[PDB]
Formats: C-alpha cells, sequence, structure tokens
C-alpha cells in the first residue's frame, strides 16, 4: 500500500529513498524516536516512513555537529562559498524529481515544487558571491596610531526549524547563508514533509561527504514538538531560525529568549492587497487570483485580504468570479493543474469553520466555500464579500484559500485598515498615483516587511531581505544583509603603537 | 540642608536646577507621582528633589509623544538631523555644569563627567551626517520592468531606559540616533540620577520649543521599576532600549518579547584583559590599574578579570600594587582626584560581599578589600589572587573595584577562559605576536562585542557600534549601521510596466 | 571710487578686505603677481584690489603645502573632522557679510549668495560626519590564516581650480571632503571673484591658526590661467578638481592624464526640461522659469532646453511668456529682486550674439532678447521658439538666460534629444506616468548625472554625488561616495600564519 | 608543419581551432585583415594562423554590439548573472585544454594556465552573486515629498585590449563584470595570443548562441596597434578598458581623454619586496623567488625589486642563490617544469639589454643574467646586487626575470624607495612588527594598489579590487566595487508630492 512500493512512483528512488527511511544525519544516518508515515495530501496514501529522532538522536548530533564547526570554522569563506556551489549543482541534477517529491508528499503543483527547488539553487549561487564579500568596514578612529575594525564571526550552530508548506527553501535559504557565514546547521522540518527532509539532507551530505567534510556541518533530526522545543531551550543552539505559525513562533521567541539565545522568526502573514480606483484593472484581477489561490492558499504572502474602492469594488467583484470559476483543479502533478490541496484534513476543518464564521459574521459567500467532492483535502477557491474590515475572521491567519474583500473609499483609512493587524508580512497597492505610491513606502505608508506595488503580495525575490514586522516575528532571510543575522559582530580596538597611557602622576617602573 | 541650597553648589541653577524639580516633560513639565531626594555619593549629602511620574502622567506622555511623531516622522532626516546638531551646541553650551552635576549625583570624577557630555556631542555631529545618508539600497530585480529597494522608516516611539553609571552619555547616544531616525522618545532615567535626567531634557526642550516643535519628541518620565515595567508591556513603546543590569535586562526583555515588539538590551559585564608573556608591561600596568579602576570600578566595561602568564604574572601583579597605593582619593570635582566614591551605600555592601565571598571561595585579598574611614561611599581598589578561572565569584559582575588575577599558560585555554562566562561586552589582549591578535579577532577567539588589542577593556569610540553578546543582550548603540536598530526595514517590489501577468489558461477580460 | 572706500560698502571690512589686498596664503600671505581690481557688476564699479600668485609664489606654495601635509595626514580623520567642523562654524558666523560679497562680486541674487555659504556650512557638517565612516571593507580571503583589507588613504595635494558661478560652495565642497580624507589643499579660484576667494580663505585660515595647523594645509594662490595651467601640469599636485568651461577643462584632463595625474572635472552643461501632456502645468512654468532665469541663467545645471509636447507647446509657452514679464529686476542685494546682472560685459556682448545667432538660424524670440536700459551688465530674461532640436546654437553652451523651446510628441525621441548633445550634466521630466518615470531613470533613459523628475534642472542637495557625464567631465563632489576620488584605494592582503610557501621541489634552507 | 595539424596536437581542436581561425566574431566569424601565424616559445615552431580583423571588420563588428546593447541592457540584471554563470561552466569544461593552450601559445607553466582559466571561472561566479546587488542607496532628501536615488546604468559598449601575459583571465574579469552591468564587449587581446582569444571567444559564443541571445554581446576583434587605436579615438567605445605597458597605456588614456571618454588603465609595475630584520627569512626567500621567476617575470605583480635590511643582505642573498639554482627549466607543458620560456625573442633581446644596462650602471650579476642555449626564448633567471635604489635600470619595468637588490637600515627611507618610481602596483613587506605594518598601511605607507604583508607582490584575489597608482594607470578590476567603473553614476531626484514652488511674488495660473 505504500506509494513507494509501487513501480508507479519507483522514480522516487532517485532520491534515496526507501520505504522505511532514516531520519538522523550526523555523519551518519539514524533514527530511534517514533516512526512517522506521510502521506499523499492529493489521495491520503501513505508514500513512506521516516524513523525521527529521539531525545539520544538529539544530543549526539548536537555534539556532534558542533564538532565539525571547530573544522568549518578554519575554512575560509570563498571555500566555504565553493561548497554552496556544489549543493547548488547537486540540486540542479535532481530538481524534476525533488520538485515531484515537493509536490507528492506536501501538495502544491508541480512547477511550484520544481520553482522552489530552483530558488534554493538560486540562493546558492548568490550565497557564493557573498563568501567573498561578508564583512565589516575599516573605520578611521580617532586615536592616532589605533586600528578600529568592525568583524563579523559566525555565531556557532544555527538551528533551522521550518514549515510544511515551503519545505525545501527556506531551509534552503537558511542554510546557504548560515553556511558561507561559517556555521553548522541543524534541522527539523514539519513531521508532514519527513521524507523531503530526508531528501534534500541526502543531496547535501553527498556534496559534504564528497569534499571530505564532516556531514554533521548540515545535521538533521526529524521529529515535531518535542525535538523543536529541545532547540529552542538548547544553550548550544546559537542562532535558532523558526518558521511557522505565531502561536508556536511566540512561544520559541520566549524560551531562546530566556537563554539569551539569538531568535530568527518568520511567523504568520494575513496579507492586503488594495486597489484604488485608478488602478489598471486588467492588472489586478489576475494579480489578486494568483496571489490568492497559488498554492491553495497556503503561502505565508498569500493574498488574504482584498480592499477595493468603492467606485470599482462590484466590476472587479464580478471579474474576479468569472476568472475562479477557471481554476484548473487536478493532482498536483496532473499536467497544467493551477489548484491542488490543502496540506491535511485539519486545514479543511480549519477552511469549513472560517467560511461558516464568515458567514455568520455578515459576510457573504460570492464564490465556492465548499469541500470538493473528491479524495484528497481539496476545498474551493472562495471569495467572500460585506464583512467589516475589522471583522474577528479577517484578522485571523487561516491557511486556507479564503479571500475577504472590503470597500473603501480614502487612503489614509486604508493604510490604516492594511495595518491595523497583528500580522506584518506582505502588502501591495494597485495605483498609478506617484504621490500615494511613495507615501506607501513611506513612514506613514504599510507597516510590513514586504511593501509592494502593483504586483501581489507574493512579489518577493532572494536578492532581498525577506521577513515580516509586528507578530511576523521581525527576521529576514536570503538578501540585502540579512547574512549578519547568522554572525556576530565585534568593533574591534588594535593600538599598533608604542605609545604609553598618561600616567596621570602615578610613577610606573 | 539641600546642597542646591548652599553657596557653594549655586551653579546648579545654570542647569536650570531648583530645590524641587518636576520629573515629568512632555511638552509641558509636571509630576505627581512620589518625590524623591537625591545624595551625592562623595558625602551623603542631599542635593535636590525630583516629583516622577504617576501612571496617569506616564500615560499622557506616551499619547502626547506618538501625537508629536506624527509631525516629527513628516520632517526630512537632514532637517531632524539640524535639530540635534543644535541639541549638541546646547549640550557645549553647559559642558562644564552638566559634567560637574555628573560629578555630584553620580560620583565619578569631573574630567570623566566632562567627557560623558562630551561623548554626547560627539554622538550629535555623527547622527547630523548620518542624518543625509540613511537609507538601504536600491537592488537589480530580476523581474523586467520592476524595480526593487530596501526602506527604512521609524519604528516610532523608542522608549529608554538608563543606567545610574552613564546617565548622560547612554540617553544621548540612543536619543541622536533615534531622533535623526524619524523617532520620538520616551526617558526614564536611573532614579538616583534623576536630577541629570531633568537637567539634559531641559536642555534639549530648550531647543526642541526654540525650533517651534512639539517638546514630547524628547519625553520624559522619571520613575522606577514601576515605570521602566510600563515600558517594557507597552504595545505603543514600539523599541525599548534598555541599558542596565543583567538581571532586569532579561525580563525586560521577555515582556518585549511576549508582545513582539522590539528590544535593544545593553547589559551586564564581565570582561577580561589578558597579558601574554611577550607583552609590553609598561603597556599593560598601567593599562589595567585605569580600567579597574576607572569610575570605582563601575563602568559597564570595566575590567573585572585579568589574566597574566604565569610568567610574568608575580611581576605585573607586584607593579599593580605599587601603583594602586599612589591613586589618589577625594572628592570628585577636585583637582588631580582619580578616585572618587561608589553610587550607593547598598554597592559598599555589595563590594564586601563578594570580598568575603572570594575569600571564602580561596581567593587571596593582595591589595585593599575595605571600605575606607571617610564620609561617602568610598572603598579601597581590590585585587584578588589566587581564584581558579572558574570561581562563582569571578564569574559574577560585582559592580564594584574587584579585579580578579589569574595565571595561564598558552593562548587557547585562556581564550576560552575568556569566552566561559555569560557576559560577552569587552575583551583585551596585550601581546606583540601578529598570529595571536589575528586569531584573538577570528572565530576561535573572543566571544564579546568588543575585541580589543593593546588598549584595556574601556576602549570604544563613538564610530563603532557598540555592545555585547550573549548575556550582554545583543544590542548595539551608536556607530556604524547601530541606527538599523531604531528603523523598519521594508523590500519593496514597484512594477512600473503594463505587461500583464501570465494568464495561465484563464480568460481574462 | 573703489567701492570698499564707500561708506555704505563699509561691511566689507567684516571680511577683512581693504583696498588691495594679498592673494597668496600659505601660512603667510603674500603676492607678488599681477595686480588685479575686481568690479561689481550690477553697476561696474570697481571694488578693490587682489595681488595675485606670481610663479615664486605658486612654488613657494606647493612646497609648504605638501610640508604640511606630513602634519595633517597625521591627524586621525575624527579630529580633522573638527577642524571642519569649526570651519563649518566660522562660516555661520559670517554667512549674512559673506553672501552680500558674493552678490557684490559675482552678482547672483542675496538669498542664492547666502545660500552658497550655507551650502558650504552644510557640507561641512556632513563631512564631520564622514570623518569617522571613510574606509573599505575587510573581506575574506580565500587564503587560511591572511587577513584582507581594503585601505583608504589621502592623495596628498588636492588642487582646486574653480569658475565665477560659484565661487564659494564649489571650492567649500572639495574642501571640506578632500580635509577629512587627509588632503592638503591649493586653491585658484577664478580672477574675477578673487575678493571672494580671498574671503573665503581668511576664514579658514583663523581656524587652522587657531588651532596651530599650519596655514598651508588650505592654500590659495589666486592667479588667472597661467597658475590654474601650472598646477595642471604640477606632479606634486596629486588631485586637480576643475570646475569650469568644457573647453578648458579638456585642456585641464589632458594635461593632468599626461603625466598620470588624477583630475576630477565639472565641466559645462546644456540641461533639458521635458514637459509631457500629462504633466502638472502648475508645476511646470514655475520650475522652468526659476530653474532658467535663475542666477541670470548663469548655473552649470542651468535649463537652457524646454521640450514640450505639441499639445501643450503653446500654452506653456504662453504661460511663461506671461510669467517672464512679472520677473523683478535689480540690485542683487536688494531682497525684492529675482534678477541680476550677469558677470561681465563680456558676458551681455555673447548674450547678444546668441540671440542673433538663434535668429540666423530660423529661431523666434518670443519674450526679451535685448540689453536693459540700466547701469549694470543687465539682460532681459530671453525665450526663443521655433528651433530645430538640432540647432547649433541650441547644442552650444551659452551662459546667459536664453530658453530654447521644441516640441516634441513621442517618449523616444525626446529622451535621444535629451542624449544628443555633448553634455551631460542634468535633466529633468516633468510627467505623473510611472513606466515613463522608471525609463528616465533607467538604461534607455537620461544620459547624465543629474536625472530628475516633477523638478527642475537644479534641483540637488549635497547629500547625492554631484556631475556629469559626457563632456561634463564625469568627476564627483559632496555626497555619496564622492570621497573615494579625493583618496587612493589600496587592496591589502596580510598573512599572520606561521605557514611557509610549497617548497615545489627547491630545497630551502 | 602547423602544430595543430601533427596528431599530437590533436587536442587543440577541443577548442574548435583549426589550421587558420576565423578572428572577428559578431555574431558571424571573420576576418578580412591580415592573417597572423602564432608561434610557441618554447620551441618557435608555428602553431596555427588567425585570420584578423580589417577596419571594415571593426566597424561592423561595433555597430553590430551597440545594436546587441538594446536587447541587452533590457535584461535583468540577474539574468545576465545566468548567463555569465553559464559561461564560468562552459569554461569548467574546457579548463584542461583551454589551460594547455595559454602554455602552448604564451608559454607559461601548466598549473598557471589552467589556474589562469580557473580565475576567470571563479570571477564569473562572484559576478553571479553581484548581478543580484548592483545598485547604489536611497538617500534622504532635504525636500518633503522627494525621493532621492542613486541609480547606475551600464555605459553601454565596453571596449576591453588586453595583454600576452594573461590572455585569459584580464578579459574573463572585464568580461564578466561588465556583462553582469548591462554592457556589451570588444576584445582585442595581444596579437602573439590569438588563438587563446579565438578559443575563449568561441566558448562564450556557443553560451550566448544557446541562449538565443546576440553573439555581439561579446565580440572579438582580433588585431594590433590599428585595431586598438580605433578603439581608443572610437566615441562609440563607452569605456575602454586597457590593460598593457605603460608606453601603449599613456596614448590609449590621452586618446581617450581627447574624446572624453572613460578608460580604465592597469599598466606596468615595478614591485618591491621589504625584508626587514625580524622577517622569518625561511618564508622570505621562497617568497622571492617564487615572485621574482615565477611565469619567467613576466607578471604584472612580478618582483623586481628587493630590499633586505644590511643585516640580513648577505645571508638572504646567498640562500636565494642557492634556490635558483634548483629552478626546474623546460617546456611549459612539462609537469615537472617550474621555469618556461619568454613570450619573444624581443623580450630576451630587452633582457639582455637590461643586463648589460645595470653592469653599466654599477650593478653586479650574482645569478644568471644569460641567454640560454637552446630552442625557444629562454634567459637564466637573474639576480643582481649593488645597484644605487635610484639605478636608472631599477626604476625601468624590463619585463624579464631579473630582481634587482639593495641594501637598506630604516624603515622610512625604504618606504620612500618603494614608492619613489613611477610605478604603483604591488608592493610587500615582510616583517613582525606590529606598527611597521599598520605604518606601511597607512598614509605614509606604500603607495601602490596593492600593499601586502608577509605575502609576496604577486598576493591577490578575485575579492579585491586589482589595480595600481600612478604610472600603473588608476584603474580597478575585479572585486570590491570595482564593477561602478563599468557604469555610469545619477543622482536622482523625485517630486512625488503636488506642491507647487514658492511663486516669489509672480502671479503665475
Ligand atoms: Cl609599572
Ligand atoms: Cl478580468
Ligand atoms: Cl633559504
Ligand atoms: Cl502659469
Amino acid at each position: 500500500t505504500l506509494l513507494i512500493n509501487q513501480p508507479q512512483y519507483a522514480w522516487l528512488k532517485e532520491l534515496g529513498l526507501r520505504e522505511e527511511n532514516e531520519g538522523v544525519y550526523n555523519g551518519s544516518w539514524g533514527g530511534r524516536g517514533e516512526v512517522i508515515t506521510t502521506y499523499c495530501p492529493a489521495n491520503n496514501e501513505p508514500i513512506a516512513r521516516v524513523r525521527q529522532a529521539s531525545v539520544a538522536d538529539y544530543e549526539e548530533t548536537v555534539k556532534k555537529a558542533r564538532e565539525a564547526w571547530k573544522i568549518w570554522a578554519d575554512i575560509p569563506a570563498p571555500k566555504r562559498g565553493e561548497i554552496v556551489r556544489q549543493i547548488g549543482d547537486a540540486l540542479r541534477e535532481k530538481i524534476q524529481v525533488l520538485g515531484s517529491l515537493v509536490s507528492l508528499e506536501m501538495g502544491k503543483i508541480l512547477v511550484e515544487g520544481v520553482g522552489e527547488v530552483q530558488e534554493y539553487v538560486d540562493i546558492c549561487d548568490y550565497a557564493v558571491g557573498l563568501s567573498r564579500m561578508i564583512g565589516g568596514p575599516i573605520l578611521p578612529s580617532e586615536r592616532s596610531g589605533h586600528a578600529l575594525i568592525e568583524q563579523w564571526n559566525p555565531v556557532g550552530l544555527v538551528g533551522i526549524i521550518t514549515a510544511f508548506n515551503f519545505p525545501v527553501a527556506v531551509y534552503g535559504g537558511n542554510n546557504a547563508i548560515a553556511m558561507i557565514c561559517g556555521n553548522v546547521c541543524l534541522w527539523k522540518g514539519a513531521p508532514t514533509t519527513s521524507l523531503i527532509s530526508v531528501a534534500v539532507t541526502k543531496i547535501i551530505a553527498k556534496v559534504l561527504e564528497d569534499n571530505k567534510l564532516p556531514g554533521a556541518i548540515c545535521s538533521l533530526t526529524c521529529g515535531g514538538a518535542d525535538i523543536g522545543t529541545a532547540m529552542a531551550k538548547d544553550e548550544r543552539v546559537n542562532l535558532l531560525s523558526f518558521t511557522g505559525s505565531t502561536q508556536v513562533g511566540k512561544q520559541v521567541g520566549l524560551m531562546v529568549q530566556e537563554r539569551f539565545g539569538r531568535s530568527l522568526l518568520e511567523l504568520g502573514g494575513n496579507n492586503a492587497i488594495i486597489a484604488f480606483e485608478d488602478a489598471d484593472l486588467s492588472l489586478v484581477v489576475p494579480s489578486a487570483l494568483f496571489a490568492a489561490v497559488g498554492t491553495a492558499g497556503q503561502r505565508c504572502t498569500t493574498a488574504r485580504r482584498l480592499f477595493i474602492h468603492e467606485s470599482i469594488h462590484d466590476e472587479v467583484v464580478n471579474r474576479l468570479k468569472k476568472a475562479y470559476a477557471q481554476i484548473r483543479v487536478g493532482n498536483p502533478w496532473d499536467p497544467n493543474v493551477l489548484y491542488g490541496p490543502l496540506h491535511t484534513k485539519q486545514a479543511v476543518s480549519m477552511f469549513l469553520g472560517a467560511v461558516e464564521e464568515a458567514k455568520k459574521e455578515g459576510g457573504t459567500v460570492v464564490y465556492g466555500g465548499k469541500v470538493m467532492d473528491r479524495p484528497g483535502n481539496y476545498v474551493e477557491p472562495t471569495i467572500v464579500t460585506g464583512l467589516g474590515h475589522d471583522a474577528s475572521i479577517a484578522h485571523t491567519e487561516t491557511f486556507a484559500p479564503i479571500l475577504y474583500v472590503f470597500k473603501f473609499k480614502n487612503e489614509e483609512e486604508v493604510f490604516a485598515w492594511n495595518n491595523e493587524v497583528k500580522q506584518g508580512l506582505s502588502s501591495s497597492i494597485f495605483t498609478k498615483d506617484l504621490g500615494r505610491i511613495f507615501r506607501w513606502l513611506g513612514p506613514k505608508g504599510s507597516d510590513c516587511g514586504i511593501v509592494n506595488v502593483n504586483i501581489p503580495t507574493s512579489g518577493a525575490e532572494i536578492g532581498g531581505a525577506f521577513g515580516g514586522e509586528k507578530h511576523t516575528g521581525g527576521g529576514r532571510e536570503s538578501g540585502s544583509d540579512a547574512w549578519k543575522q547568522y554572525m556576530r559582530r565585534s568593533t574591534c580596538t588594535i593600538n599598533y603603537s608604542k605609545d604609553l597611557p598618561l600616567a596621570q602622576g602615578i610613577k610606573f617602573q
């Protein structure tokens, strides 16, 4: 009954996967914890099994990673970059089958699974350049005969906890940067994407092994809240990068702060698109649809709030209706499918409860709102009108494809409505007004970490720092100087002179 | 019997001080809370009184500061820089009386009180330049017809909590940078330095009023832990900069994390100086004496651990003893005085407690150890030998002039002994070895935020970023790109093209 | 007869000017060269006299400046910044009287004379911040045990040759930046603003002398082409900053290149405003007027070409013509005056020659074109329509208030017409079209050094780099990283390891 | 008789080379100029022939390249980076055979020919990262409602003239950076390395053609001084990067300045090693040998002057002499060979003249000094003692393996003697003294663009900017912000407000 035991899925063997897989890697492969079975959300058929990390597995792995760091931190950053370049090449070689596994185990369509691996590849190639660039300024000291330099050094062991919905590229972006910065990494992925975690780790392990480097530089301990909480409380985890829900991230951030650790938090979003009266509606309508229903509404940056000016609200909603009707639904591997299932049955129960709450909170379901009659966790992409902007269900992140539509009249109020929620990840306005565009980007504009113009809430690329404000947690990944989160700054004064301090009346010999 | 009503202290009136002072400023002066009397540590005499903030005062002041932010954030940063320049000039015009008050109320010697004001002056002129420079990169978007920009905007209200021992410069450094970054500020100083806080706030308030700006841009609510806790829990305080003990700062850090606020923590130190065998002892001995006993051992960056190579240990300890005996003790404002009192009677009890605890833990007092038989809170600067590097009392920050002296043999063990404590503020090696110097600055070297060579643990200037790692809290102030902690980053994609998204098989209108 | 000997000009003595002034400063004041008398262009009366440098004066001054450099380069940059800060304050003290001398000797209106001194004051404060920031990155070496650092050091003597039209701020921007970068300076200003050069040098000389520094750090050798050509050919002039005509600067740049010196060239402009059909016309018309007629059309950044979409050309011409008729003309020191005289009588002749040449090339004078019937060098601000965009006089820089107006239809042609001239200083479009704006700023847009949107060609502040492309010379001044032009970069590899090179089969002892 | 027509050289076919090769590439391959034969400098045998560019070929190619630029500059820089990434992979595929061609046509040993191709590969991977990073800052405008941005755009066509001695890497470093910066390129390499230029261009042309890009993006016009001069005079060549002798470079720099073009000059070197009394002589001697004789003395960074403290002078000379005698001479493809031929018989003649002249100027040949009796252009590596530091022949770059040795006593004199020559490329001190090291790196230290400590004059890596000062031409290649030389800066003010200019008394509409 395991999919991996069917000849239809023998391609999984190109990733080194078997019926039962080792979920711990620290140079060697193991796993003494519970055996977890992951399921394909398009049909709820079991794929394969992974033995997770026990507490003893975790302790062994943290110890091995930290010993490996003594070797890794001594390797010049450009030479660390060369390792990451080879990881990028190893991913390219497997991009089709790795992408297919993301689609199989996670549920997003194949082009998005392939594209997520491509993003990991691209950030490896970016990090290769960074490995010759990271550092700080030499500054002019006010003291004659002294140097003043800003040094950056690795923090040590970087723990990386990741969510189900980007089960490759979040780890990859953290891993590529943390590596060139001279850190070792320990990955605990979402339990429901355990096979992806193993497969990616097998690819990296082979590159480390081929370069005669200890594999614990990129360690893996598959587990759930038990292992994740251990990482949050473990003083040996110098930086904990956590991508996940706000509810969990809040508690992790506390536990790290309690031990004076460092955290990088990438939490929830409740992202708004705003269409002003002057917007190109031929741009707004497709932008809102794809941002709202992409990955079946399971991106951190999914559009969940759509503010439309009064004079165009009805036309935009009607055009969005005629468009949603053409969303093509199927298995995420099926060619030319735009829309697959939700990741779990629990997300379906969350979807239904949200549609119900919205309907009872005064909203009207103008499209969707129902479960589809088919195997897997399929729900209709949903649009809801008539809610107040402060409706409770619209302030909540429901990780499903529900787009709440609101009317507005004026700029100042709709900017405030963007900002009024607790999340602060992504935000978008559609307009042609030069003045409004620069106010949106200024101090009285959007309060989010991603602030877009005429591109929806998923508009991001690896060149910029990625992350959100407020309850999204403040962390940044990928571009700009995000690399500084993975290193420690020191401000260093070097007296190279023979000058003695002033004696101040004291007689020194 | 107030010092301010005596003719010798008439100069206090040049700071605008009176017998009883209002300790709340927000555009208006006030204070309905408890009236505190502050005392001169040189003679235990009361100086003057300050009416502190009630809860109502705090509430009104936070509201007024955030209303003023609407005006202040709209002022272009170079014009905010011009205000900070004028603050710098207002400080210059009062530097002698203000530095005299620092000596009087806090107890450090006059040149250090005056020096502390000069530091604030210097950061203002630094910030004037920064006000024409802050911002982020325009980056090359991978998308045709798109721009990609990193924007920086004020966080809003920056609450600033400061310690007794740098009662002017810590606030000033936060103030100048937060101001040019577009924030309004709210200051709660240490209660035992309330008159200094009032005096500084009067100088700034005149500059704001003279420029027809709302005074709440730089608000003041004097108080103790009750006001500080309110700030730590208050979602309207967008950034809380806290300078103080690790014990208090850990709870402030957790309160801010609880509400997904931002914190900048500048906490405890336990700084080591390391003298290798090849060191210039005519540099080592004065450097250690001054870093250990300056400000009566009450700098965050005070030298509290002294590692001496075993070949030179005895010579350096005996030269230190002979140098300690020549320290000139007296009233902090008197000429040629190098050593004044501890800040509080309580600190004297802490001093004796540590001296007794170190004797129990096997240490030998080779100089000092007792309270001085004279008015004020004067204790002898103390040298303790024979302790193990891992003695508990040596791992503890005792904010008193006690120097723990250790032997060592090799570089690796003594670097680890530097890093083994929970604090991570400042550190110094004295050596001529080129390779040792660059290992100390590298990944297997010092883990502190300040890493010095041939200058002691108080070597730091405003051009670099100032702060520590580990239990020192991680925040940075003053120079380099410390300014980014007072602002929020956004990654902004602007589609300026008329290109439509790919239809992906959907028939849009 | 000499204006300085008349009571109503006694304020000149506040700048330290006499009937006859020394034009050479190197610590001493001298001048064995030709005595020049400078005239007031508003009444053609002589002001005072300056004794210019002889060759012996020039030789002696270069030697004294390079000797002073030995002291000046040893002063830490932040302390060099403190000298520059004091220059800014010294200029602040004399801003009104200095701005009035600029108006008297050069002819610009008082608010622009004062504003010029203000711009020098502003770049001084900017340079104070820069003096704690200049430097290069520490970079990660690919070689184990090596450091890789980019150092920046002063080039030595920076010669500064300036033009008549900005006789304070061009020097000041070069001076303040060169000084904090550790260079000494040698100034040769325009001969017709010799009194301004002497007055500025007297202000700086006092600051240097008061700070016990050698005055040759900011040397002055007043003179004409012969002194300027000497500097161009002098190997001891490590960097020659030249501001002037394209015709002279081309020969200066060739002479410096011949000796492998460094040159910073700030040459002519032929700056265009482009108004598209969607432009805000209440913005276009005043922006065009003030940018065309400001400083009597004698700015490097003066608008000389106005491209107007065919649909709005006649309306904009008619509205400019009605606004030109209200320009208030008079003595440049009277505060109601917007429009002062041209700098010389030859300038008036060349104005008339250009008007005549425009008529011969087919152009129609729709406003102005004639000399004003009053004492001084006053001409009417002039608008010419009907020329083709490639008319020879339209491609010539004529330093007079003549605005050539052209029709256009489409964006691509009018961008090409902006770029077709040999000059490449400033350029501006007025439009609301978001895409047009970013195309103008991109690779197929303006080819100029200053590229503005909805602000005219005179829009520039000190925070950015200032300069042009093509025949404008490529130099940059003031902001961003323009400071690098005043320093020499070194890429420095430091082997701090004990490792030996590979023997490669050679037995070394 | 052609080597490519002999069967032992069939590997040259792997590079696409044949008996007679087209030396023009612009999308099509051609060449109507003179047919050049290139010769193996190890045996003077002809290898193959290249058809060089006529003037008509040049004209057509410039035109086609500027046409290609219209497409290329519209490609987002990260996507141009992907093209450069593919160039790096294509070079990897041919690195052994391309390295072998470098040894065969140019004459450097095999590890260095491969090492040269590797350097290009590394700069490609660097450029890939830079392609998501290049740009300038957003700056805070002093004007309300305005943005201030620094934009960087390609200059257009970058002509690249390269020298014989790094026939792959100098072009590749210019090409990789210029390409990601949005420029098209036109290469004219040295005529004596034409086959290498063709081989590299074939590798790039396949990548461009496989990506359906116009091949003129990387154009090739093989030829001599005629083609090179045409490039220096050609206004359509927006930037001319010239690597070669100072003698030719000076004339190129003058021709480019005459037309207000941009040049990037990488000219001659006269690089000194300085050994202080405290140096590690086990590091000094092999460092001096390999830096003096590597590449048969034909690096721009070759050590040509060796200053030794008089206390250790005789010891280092004696030890250097014993190491020189072990240098292994032979065919540069022979794996056991350290030392191959000079590039041309004219190089041998120049070598002999310089040796003859060092004797006439009072020097003593203590090792070498003779041409070797064998086929090819072999000369003995040579050591000359007893010359004055200012001997004319020692101030001359002779591109040959002659090492002039000098005594010195004190630091200040020997720093001056490093700096007294007209060249300014690389420099090295060997010392342990911390203060001497930081003085070497400061304002009174080396005046060169490369300033090294305990590593000889050839110590550089791609992460840093590479180039020299004074007669070395001032240009920079490769790392840091060298990319700025391939682009044009604009400083851009964008008024997005509806604020109108102040009327200044004028009544507008
Ligand atoms: Cl001593
Ligand atoms: Cl539609
Ligand atoms: Cl040897
Ligand atoms: Cl008008």
